[PDB]
């Protein structure tokens, strides 16, 4: 009944169309899934089950999850499923994963996320026949992944929903995009990153390359350059590609097992599930969901907002972070403090998983005892995770 | 804890591009949980979660399990998801919903699966752009439903795979799918299928639609008929479009609650789930995916395979439905005798919930006590679940 | 200076998807070239050179007019080339081929139109690469062949402006089809189209299928069930899908040489080209086409509008198709005897020839000595022909 | 009875996706219509009839000779058309404008090439629909463009083809190629190409960009680096990229009109068209195209090959361009004196009035006499012009 992170990794977070522009998803996963291996010691015959959050599986062939696994040397004795709950996709897999230890169903589970909305494909339903007229090639990203299903609109509207309700000029979000820039980078030269990234070797034509650090983390951003920045979804509104997030590549995920089994493998856990939620909201401002969120998971683990020492709460929309902040009241000082995803990056399936991966070895790097990872999820959601250090 | 459905219901399974041709899957799913709330006195305010497994969702929008949840009338405040095991997600949903419940999570549940086969897309990357020659457009059908990802094959390659390895002849796997289509037709005219299924309408122009009956199942199946088919794998093979499953659409789920709470609301459960397992299996015999996970379920239950009742085991190939019952060696009158797949239908997200509402329904009208559900998985995996009359 | 059709022969009209849904047009001009080589008793070692109309050939491979004269046995030496005029391609195509022998480049010409609107492809340029969006498959029937590149609508709104500045009502409009729908029905039944019409075999999977009928033909129109008809362009317009004409398939072709070479073979041709023009109008009435170019065709001729005994002017809509015949004055008697394009189809590539046929056969039933044959062309064209029988 | 050219004009041949890469064909047509008017001093009310080869029109609209002669300022009253003869449709275009000022049916005649490639669209038909399976987007360019529809293979085969009855070294070919490049760059810095190209504005939202250099000439070709090449049909061949001419874009076109017109008007022509001619040959070898239409064009105007003073034959590929001057033993010091396609370009629909263009302007610079344009055609055809200056 008490379940421990064993080990913690994540790959970097590449650009839209960038380092993994051409890499499917299960291939950043099985990085992944070998990595949290490594780091706790574990084989990969141990492995009960990997469960991963994936939002763009389009066109990846059957069960990308079980791809990763395989490909990661967990043998076919074991199983692999993959699930959708949106931006908390990576993040909700980790409290799955916790469930089946904690109802003696499994022993040992790797839970995280991958997405390559690089790799997500155009498609259109063909079966009927077109026999007259023009019909539109669909993006499955911007479909299934970032346009409002109630509706219609996309996520950066309901931002904008968010920071009119709200009152957030344009000013109060480019300023904490410019925060998150200058704290995601200054985390990066410092190698802040470097313990929670495992490398990737991109495979591709003329030689393989390395990639290991972050590539949409911006350097030197200006202030006055993104207040020229004109708004990417309302004419009139206030987010724009700079105090927002982007689109990205990448995969994140952590080994659980029970506390007792971890003590007898002489593992020091990255910390302790000490609870979890996830509640609705109305899908108009799904970024107000880690409030509810957040709040129910400190009730489940019978903890205060100020009883909080780290935080990291996804930065979709400047809009939506600077209104999770004011209504929970928590200290911002100690909400992503090596930045968020305005400048890491926002891949849907893996960005749950990816802020734990930045929570957990910043809560051991500082010595942090009790930590907070939340995100809101489109069609009004969010979901939270409480965790306690050993 | 003790975790018992409340109720459970399922739409008419329709034949590929048929009845459903031009349905959303959400929609389908959207009568089912409408319809369980019904059947068990329990309003949708009181939902907590909706988990529904779905294969094929790529041009359908964000999180089709919550469109589905909305358009059923369940709050905003509440959650949804989908998840993925291929074949054995409408079933594992159920196992995932139950757990909600176990670890006090949750308290109501309305989990099961869904499938549109018919409105999957046709796709295809095209960010990189295509500079000179012809591409593909992938059928998300037969590339992530099924496509094994590591062999490259049609699943029905893995049904000649099991068949040479067990000896299964052409005239052997026709007679048990003669056998399969007597025993739905017999179902159908007798009406059996009446409590499981609940009506669809389907909305169009030129006027709506009642669909209440299994459009798939074939009337007066003649062996001689079925000889004459060519095989539709291998052109020395044995598996043919007779002896196998079809391509369908449809919806199934059930509500979970815990015993106590559905003692204080005067229900009268269909059943409570006593365990469940799913254990994997190689990829190239995936259909032997039922034998290690129906042992291991009933070895988590302390129950004997003399012990069941009933049996729902799914026919995704008559090859591999001869093998499982081969080797776990039950009585094949109590298993699937109201007909299976090969006959009924086979929606992949959806067919795990389809055989447990057609195992609950017919273990209430004989009175069985102990039942058992089963399916295989693509990719080299199997799911099953134990469920005991109160 | 003197070009005689020796012979003439064209295909069955088939309707849009019909008995030609997926026969290509080379398929169809094949057959057409073979037949007015036999009707006149030539070779195909005699002809020079083939000119085929075509409006849609994308997707068909390296010139359709050289695939549809190597298949009906014309040899490599002779030559081969398409030509795009829309709507006028079939007649214009016949012009250009008697011009060959009227210049003494060439002794014997196949000349006429061919199309297959059911075979018309969706396309979309893909070389670019579309980084994020939908992008539209655009329809190249509609885009190339029924879509005003100068205005952006339909050839159907183009009617609706010829119909608003000559006044022709609802009404007046639907009567002018009735007629044409109940003379090519009545011509039809009586064998009327036989000689002109040669049999399409068209070979597929379950057996080969003979089509020697219009099948785009109606039976029985009424005035009452085409009032009930909603317009097809123009919300408050009058142009309808019964007073207009549809999309067809089909082929027509006809055998050029000199009056001198076909007596030294003793041929009877069907008639001599005495003249033809083409003139262009403004793009937003192209239906007023045939006016200016049937005047200048007579007055090249040196005939009388009242020296004319027969007549077939091109129905594409029945609103343009009454203002030439208003302007001209011409007899509506003899105008369209054996029905329109608005009964009997409207290949756009082969509907020049189409009517030349219907002309040069009809013409030798009853004994008329001067015809005249014209047809609207999109983007504000016309086209016409003037025939004296020998 | 005597046609002369009084005017031509075209532009810089732009590469693959290089300078015209989202310019329509009409656009570049229109520049060179405006061009051959303004550079005889004729008005665009005065030309009858606009006459412009394409190859490759899917998805430009309707008739897009339509739209490059009202986009350059021809009046609605005049008409116009696109023909296609593959590779010899620019050149043809010539000659079938000719024949309507011979045959008294125009008087000034507008008429040339035009092609867009890099425009060229990916087509499928999906009017029956795609009931199951993957299909193919077929690339129009390679397809209709560039495949021989009798043999399925590209026309690079074809040249293996020649290479191989004509014993033709992968030396022989790269010197004949090396040749060309040498020749078009010394001509392009000499300035011998200005008088022929006219300057095309490509006009974007970034900034305007002035086109008047042929942008597809390589400088500082090496015989060595060709060597290194991989060949680019058989993996066994020695057809490669360096010896085979690219993907290009481009227009050309001339102004047609009678002697006595010009000399009415105090044009000094360019030349005047003695005679022309196409014949057909095996499409196996459909480079060998020019070597009998050049001699019955040599034939009808009376003329020997010594008489020839000035030779343009299109350089497809190395192989039939060698094959047709060893034939034909014309002198090679005066065929393509300026460069070739290899190195000039190709812009299928245009070149046949490009280098018509090219051969035009060379006769005058240096006094020749008497020339001659050819080019083959795929499927099994050749054209040839001759051309004599007053
Ligand atoms: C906002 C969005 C539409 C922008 O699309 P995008 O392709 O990522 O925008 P880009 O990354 O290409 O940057 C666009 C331009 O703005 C500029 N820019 C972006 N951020 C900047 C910054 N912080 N400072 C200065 N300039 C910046 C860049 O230079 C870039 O190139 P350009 O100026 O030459 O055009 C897209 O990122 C998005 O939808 N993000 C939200 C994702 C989402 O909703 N996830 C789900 C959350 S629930
Ligand atoms: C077999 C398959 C490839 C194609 O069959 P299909 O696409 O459904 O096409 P049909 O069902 O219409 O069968 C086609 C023909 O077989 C005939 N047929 C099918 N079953 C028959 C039977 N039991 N008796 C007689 N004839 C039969 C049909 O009437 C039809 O005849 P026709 O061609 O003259 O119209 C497809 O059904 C399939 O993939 N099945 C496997 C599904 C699967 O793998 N699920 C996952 C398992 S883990
Ligand atoms: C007019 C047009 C939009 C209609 O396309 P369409 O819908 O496929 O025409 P259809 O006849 O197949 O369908 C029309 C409907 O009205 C009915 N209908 C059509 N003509 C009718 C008539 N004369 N009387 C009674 N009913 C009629 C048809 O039965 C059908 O109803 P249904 O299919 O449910 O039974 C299309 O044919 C068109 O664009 N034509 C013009 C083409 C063109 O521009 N050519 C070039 C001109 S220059
Ligand atoms: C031969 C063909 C397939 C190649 O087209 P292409 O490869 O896209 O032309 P490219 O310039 O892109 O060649 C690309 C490569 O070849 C190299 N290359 C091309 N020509 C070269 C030359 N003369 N010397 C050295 N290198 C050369 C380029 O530098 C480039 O190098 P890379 O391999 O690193 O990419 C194409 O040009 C073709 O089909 N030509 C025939 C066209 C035709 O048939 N027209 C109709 C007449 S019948
Ligand atoms: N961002
Ligand atoms: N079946
Ligand atoms: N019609
Ligand atoms: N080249």
């Amino acid at each position: 009944p008490s379940i421990v992170i064993a080990s913690a990794a994540r790959t970097a977070v590449g650009s839209f169309n960038g380092a993994f522009a051409n890499t499917p998803a299960h291939e950043l996963g099985a990085t992944v899934i070998s990595a949290v291996l490594e780091r706790a010691g574990v084989a990969a015959g141990e492995v009960n089950e990997v469960i991963l959050g994936q939002v763009l599986p389009a066109g990846e062939g059957q069960n990308p999850a079980r791809q990763a696994a395989m490909k990661a040397g967990v043998p076919q004795e074991a199983t692999a499923w993959g699930m959708n709950q949106l931006c908390g996709s990576g993040l909700r897999a980790v409290a799955l994963g916790m469930q089946q230890i904690a109802t003696g169903d499994a022993s040992i589970i790797v839970a995280g996320g991958m997405e390559s909305m690089s790799m997500a494909p155009h498609c259109a339903h063909l079966r009927g026949g077109v026999k007259m007229g023009d019909f539109k090639m669909i993006d499955t990203m911007i479909k299934d992944g970032l346009t409002d299903a109630f509706y219609g609109y996309h996520m950066g509207t309901t931002a904008e929903n968010v920071a009119k309700q709200w009152q957030l000029s344009r000013d109060e979000q480019d300023a904490f995009a410019v925060a998150s820039y200058n704290k995601a980078e200054a985390a990066q030269k410092d190698g802040r990153f470097k313990d929670e990234i495992v490398p990737f070797i991109v495979k591709g034509r003329k030689g393989d390359i390395t990639v290991d650090a972050d590539e949409y983390i911006r350097h030197g951003a200006t202030l006055d350059s993104m207040a020229k920045l004109r708004p990417a979804f309302d004419k009139e509104g206030t987010v724009t590609a700079g105090n927002a997030s982007g689109l990205n590549d990448g995969a994140a995920a952590a080994l659980l097992m029970s506390e007792a089994e971890a003590s007898r493998r002489g593992i020091q856990p990255l910390g302790r599930i000490v609870s979890w939620a996830t509640v609705g909201v109305d899908p108009k401002v799904m970024g107000t969901g880690p409030i509810p969120a957040s709040r129910k998971a400190l009730e489940r683990a019978g903890w205060k907002i100020g009883d909080l020492d780290l935080v990291e709460a996804n930065e979709a929309f400047a809009a939506q972070a600077c209104a999770v902040n004011k209504d929970l009241g928590w200290d911002p000082s100690i909400v992503n403090v090596n930045g968020g995803a305005i400048a890491i990056g926002h891949p849907i399936g893996a960005s749950g998983a990816r802020i734990l991966n930045t929570l957990l070895f910043e809560m051991k790097r500082r010595g942090a005892r009790k930590g907070l990872a939340t995100l809101c999820i489109g069609g009004g959601m969010g979901v939270a995770m409480c965790i306690e250090s050993l």
